[PDB]
C-alpha cells in the first residue's frame, strides 16, 4: 500500500472497503470496524465490499456477515478475482441485487475444513460442533442463493468452483459488471 | 488497520472497544487502559466492547473483568463471530440487560487450562491454585447467568458450544440483536 | 521507498502512473487494484499508465488487475520495463489496444498455467479440471489481445516461451517500442 | 495501543503509569523514566501505578523500588489481574495506605530464582550472593507488611499464591476498590 | 538513515539518485520511480546516479538501464566504491562523456550467472535465453565501451576486476574525479 | 517507550538526563555519546545526569563514553539505580568526583574483562596480549576513580565482585546514596 | 535512537557524522550521502566525522574515503572507542591535522579479508584481486602516515592493535583530545 495517507483509507472515503486476504479473527475485526464505521457516518448512503479472498475462518467471516446484516447501510459486493469459501458466503451476504461480479470473477464453495486432538469425547465435541457448523452455513447459503438445502449440501461435498456466469446462474450474485 | 486517526482509534471517539484477539497481559493492558480513558472523559456515559476472542490468560481477563466493574460507566457487550474461555467470561461480565450477541455469534464455555513442572510440591502447590482459579471463576459465572454453582461446574467439565439462543437461554447475553439505531 | 518529494511511488500515481515491480500475490492485486479504482474515481476520463516489471504470479490475483482495468472507464495504457512474465506478460497485453508499449531491452515471456493437486483421486481430478479450464481461459483471452488463432497461443505456450521486444511486437503482445520522451 | 496521542501515552497524562508485563532491564529503565519525570512535572501531586506482572529481575525491580521512594510524589499502586515475585514487591512499594487491589486480583510472593555455572568458587560466589539478595528483599517486605522477617522468610520457601483478601490480611495491599469515585 | 525528511530524499531533490546494494526487482523498481519523477519535475535538468553495487538481476538492470536512455535528461554516473555486473553496465550507460569515477573505485564486468532445473528441453530453453542474454548485453557494451564484441566476449569469461585507470582504458567511464 | 509530547527519553533529556538502562555495545555507545555531545552544545556550562542500571557490555564501546565524559565541558553526575556491573560500574565511577549517587537498594559489580581467541597459537597471543593490557589499563583508571592502589583493585576484581550501596561507597565508587530527590 | 527530531539528525545540523557501527555497502551509502549533502549546505566549513567501528568491506569503505577527498570541505576524523580495519582507515583519511583521538581510543591495522569458492581459475582471479587490494590499500595508508610502504606490510601482516599514543607515533592520528571547544 503507498502511502498517498493509506490508498485503502482514501478509498474508504468514498464508502468502499477491501478485502483482499484470507479471513481470519484480525481481518474479520479490521472490516467489522470499517463497517461499524461506515455506518456511524451516514447510516442512509450504501457501502461497497470487493472480495478477492480464499476463505479464511467459519466464526471471523460470520461476524463479517451478521455486521453486515446488523448495520442499516445496504452493503453491495463485488467479486473481484476470487470468492472461496467463507469469502464466497460474503459475498453472498451482499444485499440481495447488489452482488455483482466481474467478468473472469471465480467463485467457490465447499464444506467446513477443522480438526480434532485429544480424547473420543473431546473429538466427539468437535465433530458434533462442525457438522452443526456445516449446517448452520447451508442454510443460510439457501436463503440467499435460492437453491433448497439439498442441494446445498451435495454440491459443496467437495471444491465446487464456479464460473462468473455459473455463478450468477446458482444465485451467489446478480449481475456481471463489465463497465464501472 | 487503515487511518481514515486510527480506524480503532476513531471507534474509540463513540465509546467503542475492539477485542478481537487472544487475550494476553498485553491485551488486557491496553484493554483496560481503553477502559480507564473512557471513564475519565465522560463518567457518566455508557461503553460498548464487541468481543470476538478465543479466550486467553485468566489473569489478563480478570483484569478487564475487574476494571469493567470498577469504572463508573457502564460496559455493554456484544459478541460478534466469537466468544470463548475469558471472551465468553467477559461478555457475561457487561452491564446486565445489555450484553448482546449478533445472529450467528457463537459462545462457548469450560474449565481452565494450565501446567505444572517440578517437584511433587511444586505440582501441589500449581494443581491447588488452579483449581481454587475454577472454583472462583465458576463463581463469578453462577451470578452472572444465574444457573446454579452445580450447574457451571458439570456443565464447564469440557469444552461446551453454545449456539446465540442457547447463549442466550443459559444467561450469558440478553437480547440477540439483528438491527442497529 | 524513498520518504518524501510521502512515498515516491506515491508521487508517480499522482502523475496517473502505477508500479508494479514484484510477482503478483493476492496482496499485490488488491493494492494495484485499489489504485486503478481511486484513479477512475479522480478523473474517469484521464488516462492511466502501468508500468510492469514481474515475473508472474497468481492466476486469480491477475485476472483481478485484468477486469478491473477493463472495468474502469479510463483506458490503460501499459510498458514492459525490464520483464514481464506469466501474467504480467498478460497485463501487458490487457492494456488499451494501441498503447501497449514496451522498451528496447524489455522482455517478455508467456506461457502454460503452474498448479498442484493433493489428496484423493477425486480431489486430484477436481484440480485437474479447473487448472485445464483455467488454461483454456486465458489462451481464449490472449488470442483476441494478440490476434493469434487459439491454436497457435496453444502450441506457443505448451513450455516457456521468452520473446524478445521486437518479437513481442510481432507477436501482437505490444503496439510499439517507446524510444524516448521528449 | 490504539492512536487516540498514543493511550498509554495520555494515560500518562493523568498521571498514571501502567505496567503489564515481566520486569526485565528495560522495561524497569521505562517506568523508571516515567516515574523521574512526573516528579519534574509536579513533585506535589499524587502518581498511580497499576500493576499486572509475572515478576521480573531482581534488579530491575529494586530500581523501581527505590525510584518510587525517591521521589517526592507518593506512588500509589492498583493490582488489576495479578502481582507476583517483584510485580508482588511493587505492589507493596506503594504508600503506605494507597496500596489497592481489585476483587479478583490476585498475589504471589517467593523466594528468589536464580543460577550459577563455573567453578566451584564462581558458584559459591553466586549461592552467597543471591543468598544476601533474598535477605536483603525479606527485609523490605517484612516494613511493607507488618509480618515479622521469620514468617516472610517461611512464607516464601515455595509459591505463595494468595487472594485479594488473604492480600488484605498479610498486609500487600491496604484495600479492596470496586467503586472508583 | 537520518532525517534532514529522509536524507537520501533531500539529495533526490538536487537531482542525486543513490544506488548502493544489490540490483534486484525492487530496487530496480525504486530507482526508474526516481528517474521517471525527476524526468518530471523538469526534462532539461541533468541527473546523477552514484553507483557502488555488487550487480543483481539482469532484467532488473535493463529496467534501470532503458529508463535512462528512455527519458529526455540526460544521467550522468558516479561509481563511488565499486560497480560490478549490471553495475558495471549502468555505469557505462551513463550519458557519454559524463561518466565519471573516484579515484579508488573499482569496477568488474563477466557474464550473466543463471540456472536450469527439470526436462532436457526445459533446460535447452533457459540455456538458450540466457546465451542470447549473454549476447545482448555483450552488445550493448561494445557501444558503450567501443571495445569491438569479440574483446567484451573474451574479456567477460571470467570475473574480470579493473581499475579506475584500467576502466578509463577499457572506456567505461570517461574521466576519474578528483575534487568538484 | 510510550510516544507523549514525543517519547518518554526524549523529554528526560530536555532537562538533561541520560538514561542507560541496555548492556554496553557499540550502538548503545554510539548513542550516548551522540546525546553527551549534544548536550554539550546547548549549554557547556550546566551539569549532565547519567542514570545507571546496566549488567555491563564491550569494552570499547564503554571506554567510548568513558572518554566523552571527560571530554565534554559539563560535569556528568552519575546515579546507578538498580545494578551496575562491569564498564557498567566503570561508568558510575568515571561520574564526576561528588556527584557520584547511588540509590539505597542499588547494586554495584566489578571484574575482570571476558573474552575469546580463535585460532593459530600466534593469533591466540595476539589477543591474549590485547586483553590483558585492557584489564590493565582500565584497573588503573578505576584505581584513580576510587582511590584504591591498583594491587587491591586487581585482587579485587578477579572474579565476580559483588558489592552493596555501602560497600561501595566504602570502595569509593560512590560518593553519596541518595534518599531524598529534592 | 530518541526522538528530539531523532539524536543523529540534530547533530547532523552541526556538521557532524557519527559512524558507530561496522562498514558494510548500506552504512557506506548513507554516511557518503550524509557527506554529500553537508558539502552542499556549505562547501566552505568543516565537518567532522567521529568513528567507533569494527571495521567493514573493503570497497564500503573506499567509497566513504574517496567521497572525503572529494568533497570540497575538510573531513576531521576522531577516533572514539575503537576504529578497526577500515575504521582505522578512515581515521587516517581525516585532514592531515585534524585527525583526532581521544585518550582511551584504541586503533586496530591489518591485512585484507576474504574468500574464494570454485574452479582453480576462479581462486585465481580473487587471489589475484585481494592482493592487489591489500597493496592499493598498504600505499594509501603509507601517504596517511608517512611510514614507508614496506613497514605498513610487514606491520599489518597479523592484527596490530595499538593505544592512542602508539597510533600517534605511528601517524594514524595528529593530536589526542582532553578538553571539548
Amino acid at each position: 500500500i503507498p502511502t498517498v495517507y493509506d490508498i485503502y483509507s482514501r478509498l474508504l472515503k468514498d464508502r468502499i472497503i477491501m478485502l483482499g486476504s484470507a479471513i481470519d479473527d484480525n481481518v474479520a475485526n479490521s472490516i467489522v470496524s470499517q463497517l461499524l464505521f461506515l455506518a456511524a457516518e451516514d447510516p442512509e448512503k450504501e457501502i461497497s465490499l470487493y472480495i478477492n479472498s480464499p476463505g479464511g475462518s467459519i466464526t471471523a467471516g460470520m461476524a463479517i456477515y451478521d455486521t453486515m446484516q446488523f448495520i442499516k447501510p445496504k452493503v453491495s459486493t463485488i467479486c473481484i478475482g476470487m470468492a472461496a469459501s467463507m469469502g464466497a458466503f460474503l459475498l453472498a451476504a451482499g444485499e440481495k441485487g447488489k452482488r455483482y461480479a466481474l467478468p473472469n470473477s471465480e467463485v467457490m464453495i465447499h464444506q467446513p475444513l477443522g480438526g480434532a486432538q485429544g480424547q473420543a469425547t473431546e473429538i466427539e465435541i468437535a465433530a458434533k460442533r462442525i457438522l452443526l457448523l456445516r449446517d448452520k452455513l447451508n442454510k443460510v447459503l439457501a436463503e440467499r442463493t435460492g437453491q433448497p438445502l439439498e442441494v446445498i449440501e451435495r454440491d459443496t461435498d467437495r471444491d465446487n468452483f464456479k464460473s462468473a456466469e455459473e455463478a450468477l446462474e446458482y444465485g451467489l450474485i446478480d449481475k456481471i459488471l463489465t463497465h464501472l
